[PDB]
């Protein structure tokens, strides 16, 4: 579990998404598992305006945090789960280390604020959904 809070916008992985989220419900994307809801209390996260390709995340099954190298937001095909039959996730990021489903909605960190959230696992691997294209969080 885990979300992002930006003004008056929440950010969570779409499979983890409340009633009171779809209530509420500025944005979704199925193919990038976000979806934002607004909120009547002000958030002051600071999300990422870069192209970092290095930055430390919270692994809730480890209590950790580890330092990563990513690979940039692409198309990547994901195995098949309860939430979503086999499909090609975008504006994905991966990189090695340690990832189980009750990890999504762990935040991805570089120098200049947040880049993504955890959204994939398995094999070894991570993969973190990004949302520093969303430039729109900031207004
Ligand atoms: C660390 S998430 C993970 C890990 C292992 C096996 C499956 C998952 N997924 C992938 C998610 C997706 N974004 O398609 C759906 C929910 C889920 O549990
Ligand atoms: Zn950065």
């Amino acid at each position: 579990s885990g979300a992002i809070y930006v003004g008056n916008y929440r950010v969570v992985n779409r499979h983890l998404a409340t009633h009171n989220d779809w209530a509420n419900l500025v944005w979704e994307d199925s193919s990038r598992d976000l979806l934002v809801s607004s909120t009547t209390a002000q958030g002051c996260d600071t999300i990422a305006r870069c192209d970092c390709q290095t930055g430390v995340y919270y692994c809730s099954s480890r209590r950790k945090h580890y330092p990563v190298s990513f690979s940039k937001p692409s198309l990547i095909f994901v195995e098949a789960s309860e939430y979503y039959p086999a499909r090609y996730q975008s504006h994905l990021m991966l990189a090695v280390g340690h990832s189980e489903p009750g990890d999504c909605g762990g935040i991805l960190r570089c120098q200049h604020g947040v880049v993504g959230i955890v959204s994939t696992g398995g094999n070894g691997l991570v993969g973190f959904a990004d949302v520093r294209d969303l430039l729109w969080l900031d207004e």
